[PDB]
């Protein structure tokens, strides 16, 4: 319960619309994307300008409410939903101005994915992000971000050319390579932990059709495809990117009706560049199994952004288990072929990904962003329906995980679960976590923005 | 040169960007889609609420300013810039809020496509739009509105509860069935006639993955194809949609090379519905000649959304002839290919679609929308790069006009061209005409928006 006179000042001061637990749509403007985190806010502060982020860190400042801030709410750790404080939602924000002689976009901090590559491919221009489209544009960047362009062109923070960010001492400031480099450096891989970013600014690049294929393999042949699979990427160019997606078939009918919902590995590919070429390109890499269920189309870019996922269904509760990997040895292999066999929900996936390309060449202290180096992630996406079951989902999650954790290192920012608070040093390593804390120190030193992978100051 | 009161009155109530003839992005942001049009405005004025869209209104009434409104700029016409005046430029306000449980979207009037299926497509749902993710959610829903979902599910009109619409005294007024109903009849196909509208509420459907396929087929088996889609689509069930793209081919690696580039039938089709039975009708549809290039999948809808068209190339200069029919005669269909086989320029299509179904079971009068009854559409869709060119691209679409000129009648207020101010009487008919005029008296008497398909008051 608040000051009337701080919050008689925010609300002249806040021109978004704001959310009371009493309201009609308190309780779906409180859900985010993980169904598990069921939280209840004092107040939900949609924002629709950066004077409105300013107000309200300001109010939550001086009311010493618990800020989340929210793009897409797709933290699949729950960051961007709390108990009893405010959520600075940004979801309104979702302008983005593109300028195709210049090959630049400036997209809001609210933005989702499916928005921001419209805009861009009206123009037939693209950069890089993730892979589902209803994804916020905010969380992914400032922890990264990788996705279909990235062997070829980045990370989106390599496409990040500045931000507007709202700090916790109310300021606005921008931070590029010209102003604030040591801030800009942090928000590159540092998430939200400086600030709320209400602007993104990106370089573009000419991206149309891509060759484009997905099939399935059954786990009867998942050494030899694997195995394939790890030894093609090593050497292959930047413009190949191919992932597998071990998973229960989706029942479709390019597929068998005796492959229907039994453990396959979905394995995903495209080529970035000349059509004709891609199809070479992926031709020689669709028959390391038996391809069944095999999809080949030339796709806009943009349609490309809106495939993911086959099935094309919303789970309503999910929990994550992540790591990177240097290589992938056999008894890697096997661990991965073993656990995929236990799959119980059709939702579920266990990801096989291969960065590396253009993400490696980076040198490692240029931003934020850990483990450029190490070429492969795994993750261990567990997600259902029915919350009675979240012990076996959950289990699978962590035993696949506990299993391959000698082979792992470092983390992904972006896919920790609720319970991985900790894992923080160990995913930026010591040098960059230590020079974290000393942007946090300088730029947050209350550590007002703690709900994300959290840097504390000193 | 305008009085200074005003302006400074206009420049304190305005909280968006202002962008003058002097500034550096004036170019670029005064172009529009269609590239042949070629306008200097006084004044482009980014609007970021419904306030701002109230005094850029007021300022243009007030100064004598001649108004174009701008959503996502896809005027065939090029109603989207003007000389001398100023454009009340919505782009920047592109937010959806989405309702699950209640299936409800409530959506900017400078939206884009892609932003807005995005947006609903999180929670998998959509509602009918047109095929191509970047063209302006605001024209094309008030001319109406149709694409893949419209025969199972009407127009984007037939899906519209309410407006907040911007009138041209400077108020603000909510229009709806039970508001201002005669406001909500002529918004829902009378185009920016009786204002500008800065939020669309919109009813939502269920749409998982649908089965889509895309094929071309020669000329040669021309008469055939055509006949069995004119025949079939007569009685296909709603959830169907198949429509015809006349096109030189696309040089895409799942065409024979020898193909590229000469005119074909591009044959698109989608199954609203379950996947294994979508499978069963788009087979039925696919055989009536050779299919080339075929590509089958599986889509999520915004996927499906993202697709149009095969090679993904923008146009710069573009220009339409299109019209109804009630029926497709043998005559009329070799008319069709003989105009076809002169297509000159790889960005022309002769477009053949069968709307119907859930289009023509709304009574003729519950809208402004003409020519429900009428199934058939074909539109001449000239585009092009090379300014040296016009001419030629845009004979051809004339004299294919003419020659069908027996068959066709009304005409889609979203497809007219520049020079085809005089068709308003005959698209919408004399009776809906007069009815327009009388809700444009009372609502827009001095005709301040007049970049449209214009209705005079009274
Ligand atoms: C279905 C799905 C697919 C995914 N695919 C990919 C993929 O292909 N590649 C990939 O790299 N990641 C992917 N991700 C992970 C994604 O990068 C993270 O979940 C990210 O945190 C999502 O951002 P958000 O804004 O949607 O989430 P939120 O829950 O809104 O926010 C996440 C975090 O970022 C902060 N934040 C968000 N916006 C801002 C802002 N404007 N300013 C400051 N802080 C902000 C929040 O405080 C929170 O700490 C995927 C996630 C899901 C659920
Ligand atoms: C590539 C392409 C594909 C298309 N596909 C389809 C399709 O599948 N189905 C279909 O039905 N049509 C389709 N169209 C046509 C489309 O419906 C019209 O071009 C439509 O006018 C585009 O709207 P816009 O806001 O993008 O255009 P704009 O040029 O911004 O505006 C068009 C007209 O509407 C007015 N206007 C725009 N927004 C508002 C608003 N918020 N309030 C008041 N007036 C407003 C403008 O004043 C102008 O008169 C397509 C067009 C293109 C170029």
């Amino acid at each position: 319960q608040l000051d009337p006179a701080t919050l008689a000042a925010f609300s002249a001061a806040f021109r978004g619309e704001l959310i009371w637990p009493s309201d009609a749509d308190y309780d779906e403007a409180r859900r985010i994307w993980n169904g598990t985190i069921d939280r209840r806010p004092a107040l939900i502060a949609r924002c629709t300008s950066t004077p409105d982020v300013v107000a309200a860190v300001s109010f939550a400042r001086k009311s010493g409410l618990l800020v989340a801030v929210r793009g897409g709410g797709h933290s699949m750790a729950g960051h961007s939903v709390c108990d009893g404080g405010i959520v600075i939602d940004l979801s309104l924000m979702n302008s983005i101005k593109v300028s195709r002689r210049l090959r630049r976009a400036r997209a809001q901090g609210g933005c989702l994915l499916g928005a921001f590559d419209t805009a861009t491919q009206a123009h037939m221009l693209a950069t890089p992000a993730g892979v589902v489209s209803h994804t916020g544009l905010g969380g992914l960047v400032l922890g990264g971000g990788f996705g279909w362009l990235s062997r070829k062109y980045g990370l989106s923070i390599d496409n990040l050319t500045s931000v507007e960010i709202v700090t916790a001492d109310g300021g606005v400031l921008t931070a590029s390579d010209t102003e604030n480099p040591d801030l800009f450096w942090a928000v590159r891989g540092g998430g939200g932990n400086f600030g709320v970013v209400t602007a993104f600014e990106f370089d573009l690049h000419r991206v149309g059709p891509v060759r484009f294929a997905s099939t399935y393999y059954s786990l009867d042949e998942g050494p030899q495809v694997i195995r394939a699979w790890r030894d093609h990427m090593a050497t292959a160019p930047d413009e190949l990117t191919w992932a597998l997606y071990l998973r229960l078939a989706p029942p479709l009918p390019e597929l068998p009706a005796d492959m229907h919902g039994k453990p396959v590995i979905c394995a995903m590919s495209c080529w970035i560049g000349d059509p004709h070429e891609g199809e070479r390109q992926l031709e020689s890499i669709l028959h390391a199994g038996k391809p069944h269920g095999l999809t080949k189309a030339t796709l806009p870019y943009r349609a490309l952004q809106a495939y993911s996922f086959p099935g094309a269904v919303v789970p309503d509760r999910i929990y994550t288990k992540s790591g990177y990997l240097n290589e992938l040895s056999d008894e890697a292999t096997d661990t991965v072929l073993e656990h995929a066999a236990d799959i119980a929900s059709p939702f579920t996936q266990l990801e096989l990904l291969y960065l590396g390309g253009a993400v490696a060449r980076v040198p490692d202290d240029a931003t934020a962003y850990p483990n450029r180096q190490s070429p492969f992630v795994t993750n261990l996406a567990a997600a259902w329906m029915d919350p009675t079951e979240d012990a076996r989902h959950t289990a699978w999650a962590r035993e696949g995980y506990r299993a391959l954790a000698g082979h792992l290192s470092g983390g992904y920012v972006n896919f920790m679960n609720p319970g991985e608070a900790d894992r923080t040093r160990e995913a930026y390593g010591a040098a960059k976590f230590e020079r974290l804390q000393g942007v946090k120190a300088k730029y947050d030193p209350t550590n007002l923005f703690r709900l994300n992978q959290n840097i504390p100051p000193s």
